[PDB]
């Protein structure tokens, strides 16, 4: 046959996800329904089970993104499914994809093929109306900014040193460079400023890594702003508005739960950015797994290089949190693109060119190794991917030392990782894992940016440019200078270069510009231009996006 | 003796909604919950009773508003838990509150005292997220018409020509007046552009006229957004972007089930701006009412001078409804301030200001009685109204020819209004209603616009710009003439000039300018300068909205 990842979404039978709140002993009262088959967990599931044993930890994370595309959620639902088939208490931990890309190059499956959460329709739409939150809530911060500088500018800030955005949630790019504040003294002040898609809101940053609401609340009372002509960082503290931010917040911060194609209990929550952010799912909904499961899947954005990183070093660091095995999502097509095979070219096989691609997963691999992390290997199955080299590859990850296994999950469903899953318990009876962070807080950032680009992403060193140092220099100064670092830089290469493939040495990194965010709690290096406003194409979704008399969706998917 | 407002929604016990679906014979399949206390309801009840009668329509309405207040919406709840209370099957319809307002002047009760819908915080903030979805069913219109031109602007817009603006529901100044599409090839194309409160977006309105889905996206599809450098106008059709925007729209189609706090069912769906838009509810709502019911309350914006007049001339006239009575809502306060009496000195006993004001309440009892419904008047007692005070207003209502019903449904909840039901069970048993719209649609936009303006203003004529001129010639030859017209002025004054209180003699009506909701299907003449997008105060309400541990809110009413 020939089904499509809408079909398989439609087709299968969800359980109303009351009674699987109830097949995790979640009472009916800490349940909000949203239909039948949505609904929000309360923040007393945590608060309650407060003591009880934290069940073990399993990110999955990936090996450098390539234009083959990996599919890094699948392998890590498809994964969630196999625990369960071997009877275990296992919830899976994904982040909430923004509504815009629906419209434009359009919305896929939360995950795919046979390792779907459903319903897909509702998560790439309005969901529970998360994200719409954090936009009001960022947007609020952004108005009251605004109204302050029109009510005389109690506090005196310079308006052209306002780094407060607006966000939205399409690809807008006409609203990247804008001037707000026309029409005179009625209308408020002349400034420049623009709109960032809401996935990049410092807002929804907070939100996956508030501990709770009163968390939440105070982060955001942290939020700069801007500063004001005599230079004094002005926050939304100042402002009063955190009072306010938190409650139009007030339902975005509890957890969504939905489910698997195979009914397997799964979390939905958060999903920042991966570049200026850590593109991890919320603290709450891992946490939250945690005191309900013995066995938690989640995942990060990008490659290992970044999401697995950012997830130990800022998300664990902050949460307490002491990750026990890990996954490393690869496909052979993608490392063979690493191998400098051209996308046409990997229908046919070539094995020699996936002996030159492997140096990036097993600069990965040695990346984890260094958390005191168990590492563990996967690779996603495709029609193309041949015997010979599927073994060369298996071959070549004992001969690095840590596990491996193969999934099929894309077409086998919850069967074709069994095997996969295995490995996990093989790894978490047999092989503890002795977690430290890479690096510590009370080094000066240069320091925490070298230890970092140094020994994960294997470069030399590191460079500033003249406003790099001018803005440290003012961070450390104001004393934000002990905060984690988030690294700001292309995904496609460990450098900077994001042509260079592989795993490229000799090479340096280069901080451009540096940029805050006291609400989050942390530092953004930035190494190239970063798109925080993505833009719709030539023919988008939204031209052939229709539904129908019957509610039937054509083009959406 | 009575408790604020927000402590009496807390402490109303209301039930399951599911429960109040099912007592009125709505199946458990044709319901979406929203928590256990809302939901959204399906077009389909509606679909399979079609056939059935509609139950009995009653409007509320009020007086020219004042700064002393009336309290509509507390009349239209209360009258309906008399309704209830006397064992009649009754639901109310009531608009969905903006957001913004929450922040700057403070939100509110829908209604007040004993006469309110709940769960109250849920229905001024998030609610069901249907202003959201009008939200991003807007401005995603916005993002492809910006789209379009960046992508070689094949429709020949003239950039500066487009009438299509952005929307966002916060009160925020300094979005009014914007320059986009900045920075260069890359960023989109330069124009002069700006934001309007949701709930003022014409999408909003659409909502609120639509009849289904399909209705609602051909709609879209004739909705104008600018036009070619040849004058021709360009439409959403044109775009290609109904689709879209009704897949945004696809759960906010369906009217949302709530409770009075006495668990009187009610639905809350839509809500326009009444001076741009009708000012009423959605269409949908209103019409599942009365199938599900013998007797439905529902209101309309601002004075009976402009909702009553748009409920009837708009809604009634899509829709093919005839409503049965009318009860127009006043109070011996805001008479006296039409009469003359400051703002201060409202207590002072004055028969002869009330008798004086009198004037404006016989002129709106006059004009519901030129659509051919009888007429009831509710009095909003008040404490410091004295014996003589409301003997008069009742002799001058008697007088005028209609019956009249003091009501204390703030003080005393259902019970305060049980003479008030009675008069109007008692009109609609013994004077049943004659409806007709004010006006046929193939007059012409200046007659219809006149017959409006002398009929219900009392006005003399009507003065037009230069600029409304060719708007109204350019909107006739482009085949717009035999449209409704809606009147965009002060609610504050019969005139266009908010300063002349009472019943205002030789006055002219000075249209400045005339634009156009192709979508919704009317045409809005503008007389004052129209505010669609209301800045925060001095002091917002948001410096302080809190909320602490126990998640006890603060600040917020
Ligand atoms: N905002 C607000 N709205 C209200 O309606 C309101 N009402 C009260 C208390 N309500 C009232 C209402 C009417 C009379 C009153 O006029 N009493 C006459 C009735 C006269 C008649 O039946 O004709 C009496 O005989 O006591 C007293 C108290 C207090 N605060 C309020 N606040």
């Amino acid at each position: 046959k020939v089904p499509s990842d809408i079909e398989i979404a439609q087709a299968a039978k969800m359980k109303p996800v009351m009674e699987l709140a109830r097949g995790l002993g979640i009472q009916e009262d800490e349940v909000e329904l949203y239909g039948k088959y949505k609904a929000k967990i309360s923040l007393d599931v945590y608060r309650r089970l407060k003591d009880k044993p934290d069940g073990k930890l399993i990110l999955v994370t990936a090996i450098t993104p390539t234009p083959a595309g990996e599919g890094k959620t699948t392998t890590s639902v498809g994964l969630t499914d196999a625990l369960a088939r071997l009877g275990k208490r296992v919830m899976v931990c994904l982040r909430e994809p923004s509504l815009g890309p629906s419209f434009g190059i359009k919305g896929g499956a939360a995950g795919g093929g046979y390792a779907q959460v459903v319903p897909m329709e509702d998560i790439n739409l309005h969901f529970t109306g998360d994200i719409h939150a954090v936009t009001y809530a960022h947007n609020l911060l952004a108005a009251m900014v605004d109204n302050h500088l029109q009510q005389g500018n109690v506090l005196n800030i310079d308006p052209r040193t306002i780094t407060w955005r607006r966000v939205i949630d399409l690809n807008d790019r006409a609203l990247r460079n804008i001037v707000i504040g026309l029409g005179g003294k009625a209308n408020g002040v002349p400034r420049e400023t623009g709109f960032d898609i809401s996935v990049a809101s410092e807002v929804m940053a907070c939100l996956c890594l508030a501990s709770d609401l009163m968390d939440l609340k105070e982060r955001f009372s942290r939020i700069v702003v801007g500063y004001t002509y005599d230079g004094k960082p002005v926050t939304a503290g100042d402002l009063e508005a955190q009072g306010s931010m938190a409650l139009l917040m007030k339902d975005a911060i509890k957890p969504n739960l939905v489910q698997t194609l195979e009914n397997t209990p799964a979390f939905i929550h958060g999903g920042p950015f991966a570049n200026i952010a850590h593109g991890c799912n919320s603290i709450i909904a891992t946490k939250t797994a945690l005191k309900l499961a013995d066995y938690v899947v989640t995942e990060a954005g990008f490659g290992a290089d970044l999401g697995a990183e950012k997830f130990y070093d800022v998300k664990c660091r902050y949460a307490g949190f002491k990750p026990d095995a890990t996954v490393i999502v690869a496909t052979v097509r993608a490392l063979k693109m690493h191998g400098g095979v051209p996308k046409s070219d990997l229908a046919t096989e070539n094995l020699e060119a996936l002996r030159e691609g492997f140096a990036n997963l097993e600069k990965h691999i040695e990346n984890i190794g260094k958390f005191g992390v168990p590492a563990v290997v996967a690779i996603n199955a495709f029609p193309t991917d041949t015997e010979a080299e599927l073994n060369l590859l298996y071959e070549l990850c004992a001969k690095a030392g840590a596990e491996v296994a193969l999934s099929e999950v894309w077409a086998k469903g919850g069967e074709g990782g069994l095997e996969l899953a295995r490995k996990v318990l093989q790894t978490l009876e047999s092989r503890p894992s002795n977690f430290h962070v890479l690096y510590n807080l009370d080094l000066s950032i240069k320091d925490k940016i070298a230890k970092i680009a140094t020994e994960i992403y294997g470069a030399d060193g590191v460079n500033y440019t003249a406003e790099a140092d001018k803005a440290i220099q003012r961070y450390e100064s104001l004393g934000y200078g002990n905060l984690p670092v988030v690294m700001a830089k292309t995904q496609y290469s460990f450098s900077d270069d994001m042509t260079k493939l592989g795993r490229p040495r000799n090479f340096t990194i280069t901080v451009r510009e540096v940029r805050l965010s006291a609400g989050a709690g942390f530092i953004v290096p930035i190494t190239g231009a970063i798109m925080t406003m993505p833009g719709l194409p030539k023919r988008p979704a939204a031209c052939n996006i229709d539904i129908d008399a019957d509610g039937v969706i054509t083009g959406l998917f």
